[PDB]
Order: structure tokens, then sequence, then C-alpha cells
């Protein structure tokens, strides 16, 4: 099939971590294109429509979306075959001070992640778990959105610091509950990689937003980066920007800025 890989292609060349979805390996596919190789933890995932679900994920494409090139589903575990992110998990790379952050680049990080929700959203796919732990960095710094509608597999933690009202109160996901986690995205990115509400529990958190109240503005954000995250933060989902206004409003703020 078009979206199955032959496993006998890869070379297995260095353990890059292990997790709740499994082990992911970097590797070469047909020794010489890197890959990495995510290998799902057995008894995880609803694999059958997992794997109808790839033949969809095939069709997405953007240069800010990690890019999936196939499965390996004739052995178990199944293998995920995607891009190689050299630097990691957005969540630890900005935990890590040594980059020393200019706000120009953690502004540009907030684009790379909009440009993927953009196009995602013109697809009208959503990605049900967007935060900084499901961003990578490749080698040149670039941020790109990854594992985009997994959670729908997962037979199993919930993102409640990552969810609007309407989602905590009635399970009412759309493409504003991901507007809505693409701001609190922007706020752990100029927020160094900071736990959002992070003196609260997850219970005390719901309670928090159910209330109205709201995360503030992360030191590093100017007022108008601060507008911007806190406009995917209305009660009413209605009054959510959508992605193509977002990332309008960040290519503005970065000719201003
Ligand atoms: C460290 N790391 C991320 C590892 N975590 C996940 O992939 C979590 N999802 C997952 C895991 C297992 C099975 C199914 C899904 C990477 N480092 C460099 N390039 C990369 N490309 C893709 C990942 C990735």
């Amino acid at each position: 099939g078009s979206w199955e890989i032959d496993p006998k292609d890869l070379t297995f060349l260095k353990e890059l971590g292990t997790g709740q979805f499994g082990v992911v390996k970097y590797g070469k596919w047909r020794g010489q294109y890197d890959v990495a190789i995510k290998m799902i933890k057995e008894g995880s995932m609803s694999e059958d429509e997992f794997i109808e679900e790839a033949k969809v994920m095939m069709n997405l494409s953007h240069e800010k979306l990690v890019q999936l090139y196939g499965v390996c589903t004739k052995q178990r575990p199944i293998f995920i075959i995607t891009e190689y992110m050299a630097n990691g998990c957005l969540l630890n790379y900005l935990r890590e001070m040594r980059h020393r952050f200019q706000t120009q680049q953690l502004l540009e990080m907030c684009k790379d992640v909009c440009e993927a929700m953009e196009y995602l959203e013109s697809k009208q796919f959503l990605h049900r778990d967007l935060a900084a732990r499901n961003c990578l960095v490749n080698d040149q710094g670039v941020v790109k959105v990854s594992d985009f509608g997994l959670s729908r597999y997962v037979l199993d933690k919930f993102p409640v610091r990552w969810s609007p009202p309407e989602v905590l109160m009635y399970s009412k996901f759309s493409s504003k509950s991901d507007i809505w986690a693409f701001g609190v995205l922007m706020w752990e990115i100029y927020s160094l990689g900071k736990m959002p509400y992070e003196r609260f529990t997850n219970s005390e958190t719901a309670e928090h937003i159910a209330q109205g109240l709201r995360l503030y503005r992360p030191h590093l954000a100017s007022e108008k980066v601060y507008t911007i995250m806190y406009s995917c933060w209305h009660e009413k989902a209605d009054e959510r920007p959508t992605f193509k206004i977002l990332l309008s409003n960040i290519l503005d703020v970065m000719d201003e800025e």
C-alpha cells in the first residue's frame, strides 16, 4: 500500500526516548535519509482505526507539520515513520536556558505552529492535543506540529490546562478548542516552558477557567503579543479568532517588532 513502508528499508541507529505511546528511534531509510521510527506500545492504541486514519494522514503535508512518511503494520509493534527533528521536543528546548532566546525567535516559534494549524484548519482537521509537548524542533530551529489527531486512537492524564471551558464542562471539541490550546502554547513559548497554571492542580485549573479567570502576561510577551494569545481565550468559542486571523496578527506584530 502507498501508506506502507517496508521495515527492511530501515537501519536503526539511536534511541531517542521511551514514553506512554512507546519507544522512538532515530534511523535511516534506504541507507541515506534520516527518519524517526515511532514504535507503538502494544495494547496502547486502537490499531485498526489508527491504520485506516494513516491513509488520510498521508495526504497532509506542510512545511510546519511533522511529515508522515508511512507506517509498518505487517508486524508488531507497528511503526510510524516520520520526519526526524534533531532538537527534540519544543517543551524541553524552551526550558534549556542556554539558548538565551530573543523574543523575535519566540514569535517565530509561534508563527511556525500557527502556519501548521492554519493548514490543518483549511483541511477541517483538529489537532485535539496541541501543546508544546506535541511540537518538535529541527536542526535549523524550525518548530513543527507533531502527533496531530493521534489522541483519537489512544486507549487510555487529560490536557486540562490546554482546554477551553466548553471542553471541560461539556466535551465540546471544535476548531475553537484548538484555538484555545494554541493560545496556551503561545503562553508556554513566551514563558520559556513553564507549566500553565503552575501553582494549581488540574482540578483547581478547571475551576479557575470556569470562573472566567485566565493566564496572564508572560514577562517576555509585549502588549501586542499578549493581545494575540489572550484573544484565544474568549469564554464564547465563536468570539475566538481563526488560525488565519491569528497568523495575520502574528505577521503584523513581527513587522512592528
Ligand atoms: C524525541 N522525539 C519525539 C518522541 N515522542 C513522540 O514521538 C511521541 N509520540 C509517539 C511515540 C511513540 C509511538 C507513537 C507516537 C523525536 N525526536 C526527533 N525526531 C522526531 N520525529 C518524531 C518524533 C521525534
